């Protein structure tokens, strides 16, 4: 998953039948929970993971801060993961002891375990807890960027930047629990390898192409090269700080020549592309400020809306905001946090 990707985690809270929830998330990626202390399983694991798209499994931690008990939660969790998945959850928000460097301590023992294992361990739970039970910047320092964090505001179903829980090394945001857990991606999946590059990259007066290494060179066409894509135009350049037309679809040529996804700067203003590098059009939600976004005709156009207290501004592009808020009620576009 990638940063603004959406996902559902359930349990058997959520009963066998999970496509229900999952049609109007819009997406079928999932956490399922597997376990729960050394003797439960949830009973509807096999139904929603036959349902859906499992990014990673999750347990149901009652350890409190003693390591030898973690670390048998943690085997039976392990022994009951029916797939290969890149995350393992560590569920820990309720029972914990007084001793809070105990409470690290275990959730450190089950996240080893889980890295042992081939997995990459997650801690979950919400702030207040977390701030009353342990110390997550030592649980951070043995395992980076490794939270899923709960802060849901006023709960209504919705993402809302104003409410977004501020803790380092987040990595996912359950939102809300209306009517079900829904997530948000804050940070790409990891891809901890050696691109391969095969090739030369070579620079002259007229800028940068590609020595493959049978000798030849791209032209007029994408090419992924190092696990970024490029385009070359007719005479083997790469396209730099340039917009293009593909297959009725709009991309942008950052200033190094990899193809945009996500939020990309172009000049002063702000475009959002989607992660296959196609651009967005309409309302677009970045943290807390707005942007309708349009390329009719190819005229490429970013309307910028500032937040400030209830309502949001609009941002001439001579920088110029308006008296009044030009809109209080925010428009059902999409939401993004990264």
């Amino acid at each position: 998953v990638k940063k603004n990707d959406l996902f559902v985690d359930v349990s058997s809270h959520n009963g066998y039948d999970i496509t229900g929830i999952l049609e109007q998330m819009g997406t079928t990626n999932t956490i399922i929970k597997i376990s729960e202390s050394t003797t439960y399983l949830n009973p509807c694991l096999s139904a929603q993971v036959e349902q859906s798209n499992p990014i990673g499994f999750y347990h149901f931690a009652r350890f409190g801060g003693d390591v030898a008990e973690a670390e048998r939660e943690a085997q039976f969790f392990l022994d009951n993961v029916p797939m290969q998945v890149k995350y393992l959850v560590l569920d820990y928000q309720d029972d914990p002891s007084g001793d809070a460097q105990a409470n690290t301590n275990a959730c450190l023992r089950f996240m080893q375990m889980i890295a042992d294992a081939g997995y990459k361990p997650i801690y979950y739970s919400y702030k207040p807890f977390t701030h009353d039970n342990v110390d997550y910047q030592q649980i951070l320092a043995q395992f980076p960027n490794s939270l899923w964090i709960a802060g849901y505001g006023l709960n209504d179903g919705t993402a809302n930047f104003e409410y977004f829980p501020s803790m380092d090394g987040i990595r996912w945001w359950q939102y809300s629990s209306n009517p079900f857990d829904k997530n948000i991606v804050l940070l790409d999946d990891e891809e901890d390898d050696k691109p391969k590059t095969a090739g030369t990259w070579k620079q002259d007066s007229k800028g940068w192409w590609f020595r493959r290494n049978n000798g030849s060179f791209p032209y007029n066409k994408w090419e992924k090269i190092g696990g970024v894509w490029y385009y070359f135009d007719s005479k083997g350049y790469c396209l730099t700080s340039e917009w293009l037309k593909d297959n009725e679809k709009w991309y942008y040529l950052k200033d190094n020549g990899a193809m945009a996804t996500g939020w990309v700067l172009v000049g002063s203003e702000w475009y959002y592309m989607d992660d296959s590098g196609a651009m967005v059009t309409g309302w677009v939600k970045y943290k807390n400020n707005w942007y309708y976004m349009t390329n009719e005709r190819g005229n490429m156009v970013s309307n910028e809306f500032i937040k400030s207290g209830k309502g949001w501004y609009f941002m001439n592009t001579n920088g110029e905001l308006a008296d009044n808020p030009s809109f209080t009620k925010e428009p059902d576009g999409l939401i993004t946090v990264a």
